[PDB]
Protein backbone atom coordinates (compact mmCIF):
# COMPACT_ATOMS: atom_id res chain seq x y z
CA UNK A 1 0.00 0.00 0.00
CA UNK A 2 1.26 3.47 -0.90
CA UNK A 3 2.60 5.61 1.99
CA UNK A 4 1.20 8.95 0.82
CA UNK A 5 3.06 11.08 3.39
CA UNK A 6 6.38 9.48 2.49
CA UNK A 7 5.72 9.99 -1.17
CA UNK A 8 4.84 13.70 -0.77
CA UNK A 9 7.87 14.14 1.56
CA UNK A 10 10.24 12.67 -1.08
CA UNK A 11 8.63 14.88 -3.79
CA UNK A 12 9.09 18.02 -1.64
CA UNK A 13 12.69 17.15 -0.86
CA UNK A 14 13.69 16.63 -4.50
CA UNK A 15 11.99 19.69 -6.00
CA UNK A 16 9.34 17.70 -7.77
CA UNK A 17 6.51 20.03 -6.76
CA UNK A 18 8.44 23.06 -8.09
CA UNK A 19 7.50 21.89 -11.55
CA UNK A 20 4.56 19.44 -11.02
CA UNK A 21 1.25 19.73 -9.31
CA UNK A 22 -1.18 17.02 -8.44
CA UNK A 23 -3.97 18.59 -10.54
CA UNK A 24 -2.42 21.84 -11.77
CA UNK A 25 0.02 21.93 -14.63
CA UNK A 26 3.18 23.92 -14.23
CA UNK A 27 6.52 23.54 -16.05
CA UNK A 28 5.86 19.79 -16.00
CA UNK A 29 2.54 17.83 -16.51
CA UNK A 30 0.19 17.37 -13.62
CA UNK A 31 0.56 14.08 -11.92
CA UNK A 32 -3.14 13.44 -12.62
CA UNK A 33 -2.36 13.73 -16.35
CA UNK A 34 0.64 11.45 -15.98
CA UNK A 35 -1.46 8.88 -14.11
CA UNK A 36 -4.04 9.11 -16.95
CA UNK A 37 -1.33 8.62 -19.58
CA UNK A 38 -0.04 5.51 -17.92
CA UNK A 39 -3.36 4.03 -16.69
CA UNK A 40 -3.41 0.26 -17.29
CA UNK A 41 0.06 0.01 -18.74
CA UNK A 42 1.61 -3.23 -17.50
CA UNK A 43 5.09 -1.67 -17.24
CA UNK A 44 4.03 1.70 -15.90
CA UNK A 45 5.92 1.45 -12.65
CA UNK A 46 9.16 0.30 -14.23
CA UNK A 47 8.85 3.05 -16.89
CA UNK A 48 8.46 5.86 -14.36
CA UNK A 49 11.19 4.45 -12.07
CA UNK A 50 13.37 4.59 -15.20
CA UNK A 51 12.24 8.08 -16.05
CA UNK A 52 13.17 9.52 -12.63
CA UNK A 53 16.54 7.75 -12.38
CA UNK A 54 17.98 8.33 -15.93
CA UNK A 55 18.11 12.07 -16.72
CA UNK A 56 16.78 11.75 -20.20
CA UNK A 57 15.59 14.74 -22.17
CA UNK A 58 12.55 16.60 -20.91
CA UNK A 59 10.80 18.93 -23.32
CA UNK A 60 9.45 22.08 -21.68
CA UNK A 61 6.34 24.04 -22.63
CA UNK A 62 8.33 26.95 -24.13
CA UNK A 63 10.21 24.55 -26.46
CA UNK A 64 13.56 24.28 -24.65
CA UNK A 65 14.90 21.00 -23.30
CA UNK A 66 16.77 19.93 -20.15
CA UNK A 67 17.90 16.56 -18.78
CA UNK A 68 15.09 15.57 -16.29
CA UNK A 69 15.75 15.67 -12.49
CA UNK A 70 17.55 12.40 -11.69
CA UNK A 71 17.13 11.03 -8.19
CA UNK A 72 19.25 7.87 -8.77
CA UNK A 73 21.37 7.42 -5.65
CA UNK A 74 19.52 10.25 -3.82
CA UNK A 75 16.94 8.06 -2.10
CA UNK A 76 16.29 4.45 -1.46
CA UNK A 77 14.89 2.14 -4.13
CA UNK A 78 11.87 1.54 -1.85
CA UNK A 79 11.20 5.27 -1.48
CA UNK A 80 11.46 5.89 -5.24
CA UNK A 81 9.05 2.97 -5.93
CA UNK A 82 6.59 4.32 -3.37
CA UNK A 83 6.68 7.77 -4.96
CA UNK A 84 6.06 6.30 -8.48
CA UNK A 85 3.22 4.20 -7.11
CA UNK A 86 1.65 7.34 -5.58
CA UNK A 87 1.89 9.22 -8.84
CA UNK A 88 0.30 6.40 -10.83
CA UNK A 89 -2.67 6.36 -8.49
CA UNK A 90 -3.67 10.00 -9.02
CA UNK A 91 -6.01 9.55 -12.01
CA UNK A 92 -8.93 9.00 -9.69
C1 LIG B 1 11.23 21.24 -13.55
C2 LIG B 1 12.54 21.74 -13.53
C3 LIG B 1 10.99 19.78 -13.23
C4 LIG B 1 11.39 19.09 -12.10
C5 LIG B 1 12.10 19.63 -10.92
C6 LIG B 1 10.93 17.75 -12.14
N1 LIG B 1 10.25 17.67 -13.31
FE1 LIG B 1 9.25 15.95 -13.90
N2 LIG B 1 8.97 16.66 -15.69
C7 LIG B 1 9.23 17.95 -16.10
C8 LIG B 1 8.89 18.15 -17.53
C9 LIG B 1 9.07 19.40 -18.30
C10 LIG B 1 8.36 17.00 -17.92
C11 LIG B 1 7.78 16.67 -19.31
C12 LIG B 1 8.83 16.10 -20.21
C13 LIG B 1 8.37 15.75 -21.63
O1 LIG B 1 9.26 15.60 -22.51
O2 LIG B 1 7.15 15.53 -21.93
C14 LIG B 1 8.36 16.07 -16.77
C15 LIG B 1 7.85 14.79 -16.86
C16 LIG B 1 7.68 14.04 -15.71
C17 LIG B 1 6.92 12.84 -15.61
C18 LIG B 1 6.18 12.23 -16.80
C19 LIG B 1 7.12 11.32 -17.55
C20 LIG B 1 6.45 10.54 -18.68
O3 LIG B 1 6.99 9.45 -19.07
O4 LIG B 1 5.35 10.90 -19.11
C21 LIG B 1 7.00 12.42 -14.31
C22 LIG B 1 6.32 11.24 -13.68
C23 LIG B 1 7.82 13.33 -13.59
N3 LIG B 1 8.22 14.26 -14.49
C24 LIG B 1 8.11 13.14 -12.24
C25 LIG B 1 8.98 14.02 -11.57
C26 LIG B 1 9.43 13.80 -10.23
C27 LIG B 1 9.04 12.62 -9.39
C28 LIG B 1 10.26 14.80 -9.88
C29 LIG B 1 11.08 14.98 -8.66
C30 LIG B 1 12.01 13.92 -8.53
C31 LIG B 1 10.36 15.68 -11.03
N4 LIG B 1 9.54 15.19 -12.05
C32 LIG B 1 11.07 16.87 -11.11
C33 LIG B 1 9.83 18.96 -15.30
C34 LIG B 1 10.30 18.80 -14.00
Amino acid sequence: AVDVDAAKSLARENNCFKCHGVDKEKDGPSYKKVAEKYRGKADAEAKLIHHVTSGEKAKFPDGHEEEHKNINGKASPEAIKNLVDWILSLWS
